[PDB]
């Protein structure tokens, strides 16, 4: 509903200091389409593996198939672009809280 | 066409150190639709006023008439943030340049 689970699909650079992130949402087999839940412009609260530290990303694009795009610019020093360079990989699971459309 | 002259409609102080920014991109009277050429998901590249500095914001929604929506978390000591935090005000005009949608 608001709490999901996401699997890392993809995590690659895309200029020198950009990563573009794929996740894709995990339901139920049998449940209503993902698509359903995620529109292009919202956002979600992603949380770091093995902390409660969050951060909010823009949705991209979603794909038919569920799919949920980000695009991430790295800075020095924080906490979800360390986590992005030093611990994410395809394959890991990370929570989301949302999605939402303002703050 | 790819650079834009926008004025600042709606700038304001939401939940968790994040500003909603809510951008009036400007056309000639009986233009074609803004809304048609700008979609949330996409980002554009705004600059500072007196700058050259610019940053990239995710359109997390459009208005029919073009009014984009930008959630901005305010960075402690960033160049955009500071400029949000402190100088940005209704009225003003911003440059940018977009829409895009990958790198
Ligand atoms: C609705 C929404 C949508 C967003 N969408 C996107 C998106 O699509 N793409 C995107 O890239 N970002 C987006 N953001 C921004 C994003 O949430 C993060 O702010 C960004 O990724 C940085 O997080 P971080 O954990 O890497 O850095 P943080 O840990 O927050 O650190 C940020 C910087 O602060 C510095 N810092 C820490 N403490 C201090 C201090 N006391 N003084 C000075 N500097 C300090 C750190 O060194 C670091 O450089 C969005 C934000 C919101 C609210
Ligand atoms: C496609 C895309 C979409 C995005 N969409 C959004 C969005 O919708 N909302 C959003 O909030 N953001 C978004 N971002 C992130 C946004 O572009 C900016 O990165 C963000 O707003 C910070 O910009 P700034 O000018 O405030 O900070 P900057 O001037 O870039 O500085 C950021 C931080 O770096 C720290 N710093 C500088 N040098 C060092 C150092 N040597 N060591 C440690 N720390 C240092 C500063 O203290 C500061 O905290 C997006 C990024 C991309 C690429």
């Amino acid at each position: 509903q608001t709490n999901w689970l996401a699997e890392i699909v993809e995590c690659d650079r895309v200029s020198s200091n950009v990563v573009r992130l794929l996740l894709q949402p995990l339901t139920a087999d049998g449940a209503a389409p993902i698509s359903l839940n995620f529109a292009p412009g919202q956002f979600v609260d992603i949380e770091i593996p093995g902390t409660h530290t969050r951060r909010s990303y823009s949705m991209a694009s979603v794909a038919e198939d569920g799919r949920l795009e980000f695009f991430i610019r790295l800075l020095p020093d924080g906490a979800f672009s360390n986590y992005l360079r030093t611990q994410a990989s395809v394959g890991q699971r990370v929570a989301l809280r949302g999605p939402a459309g303002s703050f």
